[PDB]
């Protein structure tokens, strides 16, 4: 049968198989990865010599030790399969290549394995002798791939080349000193010479043969088209698979070649419509044709669903669900469990408001400047003083009272006239107008002149009084109109109202009080900041509770006046309240000192939990040794709770810290208390200590003062438990925390580090407790009741390991707002659904811990991925999956226009020699007439490229190559060239994308790998790279110049703990995602986009064999026609491999230099289905960021033009200010009229005066463009426009034009553009460019119009085919 067979290679070689082996066994689990290389120190791995015999040895050793189970074990092989530990090595050879060698100097003999040690190089295991001093830049930082064994205070590093034998004493020596405890162990990598510089062969891509021609509709040869009766195809298509009775394989052979199969449905009374009543199905839940995929409840999107990014989901899944089925639950229950409503329905319900402590107490009463008294003001003197005034009657205005109950403090910038304008206008009414309210204001002091006039208002207020410096507030307003302080206004109020300043003196003139610009404006800012109530909107408080200072914020105010007067009513018919009493302090009852804490994030998903089944599991050796505090035994399951304290008790704050735990124990009962000492200094053993306490541990929270817990620590002579101190520091390697850093965690929620002792006090304990006990243990304690699995909890800790493991759940691995439409929910409404006609399982629901869910539409291309993937995914051993099939009744076009095949194995394929087989898509019976086009469906963060093909992979097919090649066969081989680095950058604290910031990647080889711009688009931006360690400098100049970046977000979103880091490294196939945060300099509302190679550029872009011939033609014309120097720059990934491994050729004798360029299309902008619509996006959407900062300008020629014009002409061209320029259409040709849509209704109306211009020619003033940041408007208008398939006709012509309004568009001189179809004969003879435009009343071919339209274009052809022969012979 004739064949097609697309494989695809990796640009960095295939690292040894033994070392890959150990990596993808341990994951992140160190113990399985230094427990393995002790069998292969043994020499235990040596006798095994072919990579089959190696792999078939680890799967007995793997069993025989304990380290996997027959699920592991199955989930090995898949990933092995995959490859996906090739990356991580590949990651320490360019690392020790680009850092390790150049500062390492001197002469390398015999140095193959060497350990580094206080910057000294030791390559004997004895020891004695140290060759060099390694250079400054500090190797001891660890970093992602890095591994730890045993707690010591000095750091050792092994670099090794694991194959040769000569490693095994080496690891030995520090094997067995971690093992004491003098150091700290972890192996780097060193490439081995042993091994070849052969290509690695990867896997877990998906080739498409997509049908160029669709228009024909009403073994094989071509797809015979039937009568457009479209609409039962889906229908009739999932009818064929359930009649089958080997549905699973119906499928996968129907959707792989469905094309073919189209008029082979319908066929010998198909529809056996039973599965009409599934529509009840449809009634109740999803629409037809709707592919969706559940995995336990999880909703995941396309992105999500490769092999890598699906292996990466059971791994986490399982380690979840085999912790909650230790407490005796099915893999079924649990999952119900998950996804419960009362589970999901908390998620929702996180979101209520508290009150704040407003008081001055704190800043001992010299921060708020308040305008009214109501208890001593002889204004409200008339009014009484009563309690029962507030509780009884009322009308709708205000109760008039001598008390005070209600109180408002509102932060003004006195520079700022709106913010000083409020006080004299708004606070003052108020005041004159008897309002039951105190009215204070604090000021904000971020600017030199805000710190200047909070001292003159407050020095004015010391001495002179209230109504003094009231009288400099409105006198600045209305006469001098401004901030900064004014002597000739200051002096004025001092001339009449200095009159008798009583108490403490006048002192005047100069301001520099140590006392009073010190404490009151530093104790001012310690209020500002303790409740965050300021920056860009400002925060007003009413009662304690927080009020933006935006629109009608005094309207927000009166509800909560009237609700809050509502509350004391209740209190006084309940006799709660009395005549002496504070009534203000009714509302700080539950109010908290400080706004925001880690507790009460107003970031929402700035969250940490940690599995607290693994915690036990793991660290056994620590936990079963840490002082614990069972829960008390007669307590009920709604009081219990887990606490678990994490302090340094070598530190005031973090002995203080556990003082307030011990607290808070006494008083509830039904917690359960863990002690764990993390200290900073590794000097003394950390078991030293905890040895201490589990002695006391009987008499713990006894402790009737402090002191008697400092006592407890010193006291007692105790053994160092080393084998506690290795357990205690793999704990916090796992959970992320550092040393001498102080944590607390309840029910698995960690929050910290603590810094100070006296954020987290026993009173914060309760709320903390009580928070989490609603948010989280309350819809589990119901959601498993629901269950009836309510026996299942038997204690504090029982407990902890169930809402723990939910809590885990809905916590998203892609942040919420940036990806797309699936939110952290896990939906359970797929289980009301009928099942008998439309679903099949495959595997055991009873055993099965993955429960797949997948409803697909059988008429559906992207149903073609999902088949081959879950095919692969249900091979495994404790997986189920159920599948749906959904079809549509609108089918207006044909369903499914491809061919499809999957590149994915379950377990690892070997060679007759015992190498590991490559993989391939073959495509076996492919039609010899049908027109094809290759396609790559490979993962978002690869950028692949054809590399080995002699064929058109645009334009393929059969006939053609057997009449021309002699062969039915045809076999292309792709580059994963690069592999993406990408983020989503925000700025602090005003959190926005920061657009146009340029951004330069760099390696400590080279200070400038490459260089991108954010895009204003969720601040989007990426880099092309492989595996290695990576750097991100803000370009230098006005980049730098405005601002300073704290992080480069390469753990999650966070801040997390360790991220304040500027690094990048990539060791997957799945790149790098970055959430990186910038914070601007010093008082900045600064703007990059605003100011305070080659002679000539040309880029191109062809999508054929005849259109990259006529691109070689185009060159040429150029060179012939200047005495100048150019340079040529193409879309790296529309070209073909011939058309790749010819320029070199071109370049040598027509003396010009060439550079490959290319973007890969961002995920949240929309794609194209159609690839001629995806070229012209590229030569528009990202002409920006396609090109390296460095190019000023770049001017595009379309492949079928031919230029007689010395191209610099273009370049000195005036444009005038605009960021590009076109040519326009001709008007020249006198009787072609009719053709001409741009004079009618919709383009006339739209282009007012303005012009219809050509896309084939134009000049892009590059540095002008991303000033003007055009780039980022053109891109979201064809978002937008995007939506209607309509819209864009020519994306390319018709965006400059709908955006020539708002984008300038410089337009050209008619000598520059050429058409034989709009501009007349005559004009020809002052042209300067041909493009050659379409027919369009004919169909006569481009090849024609070259010879007849241009004389010369043969001559130019010659020199090409002449010199294709000369490097052919
Ligand atoms: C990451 O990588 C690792 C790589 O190895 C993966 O593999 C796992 O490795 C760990 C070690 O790192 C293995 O851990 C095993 O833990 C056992 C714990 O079981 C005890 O505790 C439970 C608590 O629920 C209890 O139910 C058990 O009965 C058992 O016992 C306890 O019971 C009481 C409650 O705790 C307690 O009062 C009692 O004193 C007793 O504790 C004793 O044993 C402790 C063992 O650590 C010891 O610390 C105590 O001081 C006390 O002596 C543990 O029992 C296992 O030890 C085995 O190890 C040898 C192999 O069997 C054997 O020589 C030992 O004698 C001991 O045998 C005991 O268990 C068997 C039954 O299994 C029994 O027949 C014997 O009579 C003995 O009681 C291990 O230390 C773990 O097993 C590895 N595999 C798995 C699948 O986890 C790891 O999985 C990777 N991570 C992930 C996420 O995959
Ligand atoms: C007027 O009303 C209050 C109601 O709030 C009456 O109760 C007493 O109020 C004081 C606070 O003003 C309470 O003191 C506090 O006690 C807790 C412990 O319960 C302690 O933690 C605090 O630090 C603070 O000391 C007091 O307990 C409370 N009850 C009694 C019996 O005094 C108050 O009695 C009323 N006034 C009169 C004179 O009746
Ligand atoms: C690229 O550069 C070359 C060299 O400057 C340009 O060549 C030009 O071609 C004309 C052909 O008639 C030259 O004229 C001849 O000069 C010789 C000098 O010995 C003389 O013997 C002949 O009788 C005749 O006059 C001319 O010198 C030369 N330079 C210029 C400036 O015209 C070539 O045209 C350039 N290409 C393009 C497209 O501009
Ligand atoms: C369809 O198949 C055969 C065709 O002859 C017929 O005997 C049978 O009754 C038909 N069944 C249905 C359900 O239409
Ligand atoms: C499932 O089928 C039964 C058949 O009796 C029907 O009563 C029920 O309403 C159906 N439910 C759905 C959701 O289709
Ligand atoms: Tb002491
Ligand atoms: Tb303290
Ligand atoms: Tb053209």
């Amino acid at each position: 049968s004739p064949s097609i067979n697309v494989a695809l290679k990796a640009a960095f070689p295939s690292p040894p198989y033994l070392v890959e082996l150990l990596e993808t066994a341990a994951s992140d689990n160190t113990t399985i990865y230094y427990s393995l290389l002790d069998r292969i120190a043994k020499g235990h791995f040596a006798e095994a010599t072919t990579d089959k015999a190696l792999y078939e040895k680890f799967l007995e050793v793997l069993r025989d030790d304990g380290h996997m189970d027959p699920e592991a074990l199955s989930a090995f092989k898949l990933a092995l399969s995959l490859r996906t530990a090739t990356p991580r090595v590949e990651a320490h050879y360019q690392y020790y290549t680009a850092t390790v060698e150049p500062s390492l100097s001197g002469t390398q003999e015999g140095c193959d394995q060497w350990f580094l040690i206080d910057g000294e190089q030791y390559c004997s295991p004895t020891l004695d002798t140290s060759h060099g001093k390694v250079k400054g830049e500090d190797q001891l930082r660890t970093l992602p791939f890095d591994r730890k064994f045993g707690v010591g205070c000095r750091d050792v590093i092994l670099y090794a080349d694991i194959t040769s034998k000569s490693f095994a004493p080496f690891h030995e020596v520090a094997m067995d000193l971690a093992k004491k405890g003098k150091a700290s162990y972890r192996v780097r990598y060193r490439r081995s010479p042993s091994h070849s510089r052969e290509s690695l062969s990867v896997n877990g891509y998906g080739v498409e043969l997509v049908l160029k021609r669709t228009d024909y509709i009403v073994i094989a040869d071509i797809k015979p088209l039937e009568k457009s009766e479209l609409a039962a195809l889906g229908m009739k298509a999932a009818s064929f698979v359930m009649q089958s009775e080997k549905p699973f394989e119906a499928l996968l052979k129907l959707t792989q070649d469905f094309p073919k199969y189209s008029n082979s449905l319908g066929s010998q009374n198909v529809s056996a419509e039973f599965e009409a009543e599934h529509r009840g199905n449809r009634e109740v839940f999803l629409p037809e044709g709707s592919n969706v995929l559940w995995l336990n409840g999880l909703h995941l999107i396309d992105r999500q669903i490769q092999p890598f990014g699906l292996v990466d989901l059971l791994t986490r899944e399982r380690k979840l669900i085999k912790s909650v089925l230790d407490l005796g639950l099915t893999g079924q229950q649990a999952v119900d469990l998950l996804g419960h409503a009362e589970v999901a329905h908390a998620k929702s319900g996180d979101d209520e408001p508290r009150r704040f402590d407003w008081r001055d107490d704190i800043e001992e009463g010299q921060v708020i400047i308040w305008l009214n008294n109501l208890e001593k003001d002889k204004r409200y003197k008339s009014f009484s003083p009563s309690i029962w005034v507030l509780i009884h009657h009322f009308g709708h205005g205000l109760p008039q009272i001598r008390r005070d109950v209600f109180n408002l403090v509102v932060p003004v910038d006195l520079t700022k006239a709106d913010d000083v304008k409020i006080v004299v206008e708004g606070l003052l009414s108020f005041v004159k107008r008897l309002i039951p309210v105190r009215f204070g204001f604090v000021p904000l002091t971020p600017t030199g002149q805000a710190i200047d006039q909070a001292k003159v208002v407050y020095y004015l207020l010391e001495n002179y009084g209230l109504a003094a410096a009231t009288a400099y507030l409105e006198k600045s307003y209305e006469e001098q109109s401004t901030g900064q302080p004014n002597e000739r206004i200051f002096n004025e109020v001092i001339k009449d109202k200095s009159l008798r300043p009583d108490g403490v003196e006048l002192s005047f003139k100069d301001i520099f009080i140590s006392e009073k610009h010190e404490k009151q404006i530093h104790l001012s800012k310690h209020w500002v900041e303790r409740l965050r109530a300021g920056g860009d909107v400002p925060t007003v408080f009413f009662d304690g509770f927080p009020i933006p200072r935006e629109d009608n914020w005094l309207r927000v105010m009166n509800h909560r006046l009237m609700q809050d007067l509502q509350a004391l009513q209740q209190a006084g018919y309940f006799g709660m309240l009395n005549e002496s009493m504070w009534l203000p302090g009714f509302f700080l009852e539950k109010a908290l000192s400080r706004r925001n804490t880690l507790i009460f994030p107003e970031d929402k998903n700035e969250l940490t939990v940690l599995n607290v089944n693994k915690i036990y599991i793991e660290n056994h050796d620590l936990m079963s040794k840490v002082p614990v505090i069972e829960a008390s035994k007669e307590s009920t399951r709604d009081d219990w709770a887990a606490l678990t304290v994490v302090a340094d008790l070598d530190d005031i704050e973090g002995q203080e810290l556990v003082y307030y735990a011990l607290r808070f124990r006494k008083s509830n009962d039904g917690v359960r208390l863990d002690i764990v000492h993390n200290p900073k200094d590794c000097s003394r053993s950390p078991s030293v200590l905890a040895q201490r306490l589990k002695s006391r541990e009987d008499k713990l929270l006894d402790f009737t003062r402090f002191l008697d817990l400092e006592t407890a620590l010193e006291t007692g002579e105790f053994e160092p438990d080393v084998a506690y101190d290795a357990s205690l520091a793999n704990f916090l390697a796992s959970s992320n925390m550092k040393a001498g850093d102080n944590f607390v965690i309840l029910n698995g929620r960690v929050l910290g580090p603590i810094t100070s002792a006296d954020d987290f006090k026993k009173e914060d304990f309760e709320v903390f407790l009580q928070a989490e006990r609603r948010t989280r243990i309350l819809p589990v304690y119901k959601a498993l009741e629901d269950l009836g699995l309510d026996d299942k909890v038997s204690g504090p800790l029982s407990a902890a390991k169930l809402t723990s493991v939910t809590a885990l759940s809905t916590i998203s691995d892609l942040p919420q707002g940036i990806f797309d439409n699936a939110p952290t929910v896990r939906t359970t409404l797929f289980k009301q659904w009928n099942s008998t006609y439309t679903s099949f399982e495959v595997g055991d629901a009873s055993t099965a811990t993955i429960f797949f869910v997948a409803v697909i539409n059988p008429a559906s291309e992207i149903g073609q991925r999902w088949v081959a993937v879950l095919k692969v995914l249900s091979e495994l051993e404790g997986v189920h999956l159920r599948v749906f099939l959904n079809p549509t009744v609108m089918i207006e076009e044909l369903p499914v226009k491809r061919f499809y095949r999957y590149v994915l194995s379950s377990s690892p394929s070997f060679d007759e020699s015992g190498k590991v087989k490559a993989l391939s898509a073959r495509f076996t019976g492919v039609p010899r007439e049908t027109l094809l086009v290759v396609g790559m469906d490979v993962p978002p963060a690869w950028l692949v490229t054809s590399k080995v093909a002699v064929d058109d992979l645009d334009n393929l097919r059969i006939k053609d190559i057997k009449a021309k090649r002699g062969t039915e066969h045809v076999e292309a081989i792709y580059e994963l060239e690069h592999i993406l680095i990408e983020g989503h950058s925000r700025e602090i604290p005003g959190a926005h994308a920061p657009r146009g910031v340029q951004l330069v990647l760099e390696t400590e080889n080279n200070p400038h790998f490459a260089d991108t711009i954010i895009m204003a688009n969720l601040g989007y931006f990426q880099f092309k790279a492989n595996p290695g360690v990576y750097n991100i400098r803000l370009k230098e100049g006005r980049s730098s110049e405005i601002f300073t970046l704290e992080s480069v977000g390469a753990k999650g979103w966070g801040p997390i703990p360790g991220d304040d880091n500027t690094e990048v490294v990539l060791m997957d196939f799945q790149g790098t995602t970055l959430y990186p945060r910038l914070r601007r300099k010093p008082g900045m509302e600064e703007e990059d986009v605003l100011e305070p190679h080659a002679e000539i550029n040309i880029f191109s872009v062809a999508s054929g064999h005849l259109y990259e011939r006529m691109l070689n033609i185009m060159m040429a014309s150029v060179m012939h026609h200047t005495n100048h120097t150019v340079k040529f720059w193409f879309i790296e990934q529309f070209l073909s491999p011939s058309f790749k491994d010819f320029i070199p050729h071109m370049a040598a004798e027509y003396g010009f230099k060439y550079e490959m360029v290319t973007y890969k299309w961002p995920h949240w902008l929309r794609q194209q289905k159609e690839k001629q619509r995806e070229i012209w996006g590229y030569k528009i959407l990202f002409l920006d960021v396609l090109f390296p900062l460095s190019l000023d300008k770049v001017i595009f020629v379309d492949a079928d033009q031919i230029v007689r014009t010395d191209m610099y002409d273009l370049v000195e061209h005036p444009l005038d200010g605009a960021p590009y320029g076109f040519a326009p259409m001709c008007d020249s040709r006198v009787e072609m009229e009719g053709y001409r849509f741009w004079k009618t209704g919709y383009w006339a109306n739209y282009l007012k005066g303005k012009p219809y211009h050509i896309s084939a020619l134009y000049v892009v003033d590059l540095q002008r463009f991303r000033e003007l940041a055009a780039g980022d408007r053109l891109r979201q208008q064809y978002h937008a426009l995007s939506a209607d398939p309509n819209s864009l006709a020519n994306l390319d012509q018709d965006l400059p034009n709908h955006m020539q309004f708002t984008i300038p568009i410089a337009t050209l001189p008619q000598e520059w553009l050429w058409c034989e179809t709009w501009c007349s004969d005559e004009t020809l003879k002052d042209a300067r460019t041909i493009d050659l435009c379409n027919n369009p009343m004919t169909k006569e071919p481009k090849l024609d119009r070259a010879r007849r339209q241009v004389p010369e274009w043969t001559k130019y052809d010659e020199e090409i085919a002449e010199l294709a022969r000369r490097v052919r012979e």
